[PDB]
């Protein structure tokens, strides 16, 4: 019982720290498409840099 | 045997996902500080583009 226990909290703490990882994962994911789209803009935006300044020129 | 393996599993379950949590923590830090390079450089990009843009105003 103790053992289990030992297991089950252990399970309990691996679950928080599952969960955190999950957590890190999402953020991860989310934080991976912030990226895509972050670079997106910051390729977009000198994109769009390239065709207002070719304007500007 | 089976409840401390399962202690053991757990226990194992948790520094491998502690590690992985770890890990995941980096590569989520990771995606942040380059989503947020990425940002900066689309805060850049876009200030540039604000520049540009104005200026071609």
């Amino acid at each position: 019982e103790e053992a289990e226990k030992a297991a089950d909290e252990s399970e309990r703490g691996m679950k928080v720290i599952e969960s955190r990882a999950q957590k890190d994962e999402e953020k991860m994911e989310i934080q991976e498409i912030q990226l895509k789209e972050a670079k997106h803009i910051a390729e977009d935006a000198d994109r769009k840099y390239e065709e207002v300044a070719r304007k500007l020129v």
